[PDB]
């Protein structure tokens, strides 16, 4: 496993010396987004959550493709304002039910390292 706990306070700096394989140990579900909302990154621990399969969701638009529940004020709302904003840091309770049994999560949302990419951290509540 790869430990890095939830909510860690640096773990931009800490993902950003993994690769695809190296993110897939981590204890929770892990996506990275650039600031259009296209996927670039996808862990299995998300896919063990979603019913999503990795490899077929990168490059799909999160908010607008994949995930649709995410695609409203309190979800996609906080996502465009910190992309807009050049900062972004913020954690909430959401339940995915698209295509799926309805699910309640924490959601982590916080700008990476890297200019315009984005990072979306879920787990079990
Ligand atoms: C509503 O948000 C639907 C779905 C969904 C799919 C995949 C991931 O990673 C989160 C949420």
């Amino acid at each position: 496993m790869e430990h890095v706990a939830f909510g860690s306070e640096d773990i931009e700096n800490t993902l950003a010396k993994m690769d695809d394989g190296q993110l897939d140990g981590l204890a929770f579900g892990a996506i990275q987004l650039d600031g259009d909302g296209n996927i670039l990154q996808y862990n299995a621990a998300e896919g063990d959550i979603t019913g999503r399969d990795p490899k077929q969701v990168i490059g799909k638009n999160f908010f607008k493709d994949v995930a649709p529940c995410t695609d409203s004020p309190e979800f996609y709302g906080k996502f465009k304002e910190g992309v807009a904003s050049g900062n972004l840091n913020t954690m909430f309770e959401y339940t995915f039910d698209y295509q799926m049994t309805p699910t309640k999560v924490k959601v982590h949302m916080k700008k990476a390292l890297s200019g315009d990419s984005y990072w979306v951290f879920v787990k079990r509540v």
